[PDB]
């Protein structure tokens, strides 16, 4: 009855087992679960995540590597991978509530646990890399005709061989197209969780599988992520006007980013597509040494990157002159839960603050500006930036805060589905270094020899709504930017051109 942001709920999120055997748990959804869970999107993959590694075989000549073999390990792996992390076994439903029902179902036998890995590993002797894959699905998705929502996770190993069965040369390629609903992870698990496949897979090269310990099935349970609300730090009951008011200006400036201005798109809805641009290491290494020069301590490449954004749509645009630049950004919420329970946790674990920019036209600043003019600007954003987020993240009750406002956008957007028209500001997501999840190598472990460079990583988004969104993560020193966008909203041409303008504002702040 009361008109007041709904409250957590704690008890509303716990995992509850549903029959008498105990092997099946359940969990209603919370926070940017509930966002990406929504039942008609979900089922038509907004949102699905793609990680896109290339690999190098730098094994010794005498390894022999097929993609037959490669898929029989990673199955192997993939087994080991869902006693350590369930997280890619769990399913999703929906009943007529908004937020989406997680299961975790323990397998029924080892036969039924194989049947399962053997169907989430799949093989194509082709040319096609793992991002021709991904536009391959998308643009099948459509005329499919099936709202089935993704599974957890499933990989595709391509290789430029003849067959299945062809050894796969030193020095060639073989691509994994990894792809997961969104709705199990958020970006920090999925990578952790290829980190551990790659880990785990090297316990199989160069070898009698079938003799070592069977796996007993149903003592995975515990090791599902424990749910969020019961893992921070903080104790929510201990809340009240302080952190309502503080949601409140959160759900303020989320409708108020909604109605803003930003980039003109053209309605409609099409395919997925991503714009990438891999900074090389020595540029990225000479824009991480500027950052701590001109700026310092507590500021980073991100901070210039999201500054870049602002300057890149300013000179984009021909605004009021009180404009405010307003954008919730999502950040990572693992340092709001206990020390034990934060590094290892798989499940979604996000929240956000506001980034805000003011006094617009003083940094408003063309790529043919001065170059020292440049600078300042891109100082003064950063600047501002930093200062935002330090209004939110210094905050302890700030994924609890996630957890309630994502919630309400959940319910926001079932009734809204769209929620931007005529313009949409962009959205900025930070992911950090791709090194703290992946290893560099897939080794052969009895022997520590390299099988597999990790040679790229590529982490891309579906993205069905009208609004750019530019992710930003590194890997082997080298940042790499991309930018998602919906092909009925928005031209290639256009949205290369958008990122090409945020990477040279980047570079121009190099020493
Ligand atoms: O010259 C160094 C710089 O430029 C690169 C060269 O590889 O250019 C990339 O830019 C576009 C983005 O539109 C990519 O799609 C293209 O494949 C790349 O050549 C970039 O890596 C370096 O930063
Ligand atoms: C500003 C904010 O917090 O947004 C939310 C965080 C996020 C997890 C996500 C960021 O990772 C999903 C991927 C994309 C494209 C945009 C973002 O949208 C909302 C989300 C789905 O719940």
């Amino acid at each position: 009855s009361s008109s007041a942001l709904p409250p957590l709920v704690p008890a509303l999120y716990r995992w509850k087992s549903t029959g008498s055997s105990g092997r099946q748990v359940q969990r209603r959804c919370v926070g940017a679960e509930a966002i990406v869970g929504l039942e008609e999107k979900n089922r038509r993959a907004l949102y699905d995540l793609y990680i896109a590694t290339s690999l190098r075989n730098i094994a010794p000549a005498s390894t022999l590597l097929t993609l037959q073999n490669l898929k029989e390990m990673f199955e192997l792996a993939l087994l080991d991978a869902r006693f350590e992390h369930p997280e890619c076994a769990c399913t999703v439903s929906w009943d007529d509530e908004v937020p989406a029902i997680i299961t975790y179902e323990s397998p029924e036998s080892n036969e039924s646990a194989r049947d399962w890995a053997r169907g989430c590993i799949h093989v194509q002797p082709t040319a096609k890399s793992a991002l021709d894959l991904w536009s391959e699905m998308e643009e099948g998705r459509a005329a499919a005709n099936d709202n089935t929502p993704s599974k957890s996770i499933e990989l595709f190993l391509l290789s430029d061989v003849s067959t299945d069965s062809t050894p796969i040369p030193q020095d060639a390629t073989v691509e994994i197209l990894f792809h997961s609903n969104h709705l199990f992870w958020d970006g920090i698990g999925c990578r952790k969780f290829v980190g551990d496949l790659f880990r785990l897979v090297g316990s199989y090269i160069g070898r009698d599988s079938r003799e070592m310990k069977k796996i007993q099935w149903g003592q995975e349970i515990k090791n599902l992520s424990p749910p969020v609300v019961d893992s921070l730090k903080l104790d929510i009951n201990t809340l009240g006007s302080e952190f309502d008011d503080k949601c409140t200006e959160y759900t303020s400036a989320l409708v108020a980013n909604y109605k803003s201005r930003g980039m003109k798109f053209q309605p409609g809805l099409a395919l997925p597509r991503c714009v990438i641009h891999k900074l090389s290491a020595d540029e990225s290494i000479d824009i991480v040494k500027a950052v701590k020069t001109r700026l310092g301590p507590g500021f980073t490449i991100s901070h210039l990157t999201q500054a870049a954004i602002v300057l890149a749509l300013l000179d984009h645009l021909k605004l009021s002159d009180d404009e405010v630049f307003i954008s919730p950004t999502s950040v990572d919420g693992r340092r709001w839960l206990r020390e034990d329970i934060a590094s290892n946790f798989y499940a979604m674990c996000q929240t956000a603050a506001v980034v805000r920019i003011e006094n617009l036209k003083s940094i408003t600043v063309s790529h043919k500006d001065e170059k020292e003019l440049q600078v300042r600007a891109l100082e003064s954003a950063c600047r501002n930036i930093k200062k935002s987020y330090r209004q939110w993240l210094e905050n302890p009750f700030l994924q609890a805060l996630g957890l309630r406002v994502h919630n309400f956008e959940a319910s926001y957007l079932h009734a809204k589905p769209i929620p931007f028209e005529g313009e949409a500001n962009p959205l900025f997501i930070s992911d950090g270094i791709n090194e703290r999840f992946i290893p560099h190598e897939i080794k052969q472990t009895a022997t520590g020899e390299n099988v597999l460079s990790v040679e790229s990583i590529d982490f891309v988004v579906n993205q069905s709504l009208p609004y750019l969104a530019i992710r930003l993560d590194s890997w082997r020193d080298a940042s790499t930017l991309n930018i998602i966008y919906n092909d009925a909203n928005y031209t290639e041409a256009e949205v290369q051109k958008y990122l090409q303008s945020i990477v040279e504002f980047m570079l121009a702040f190099r020493l």
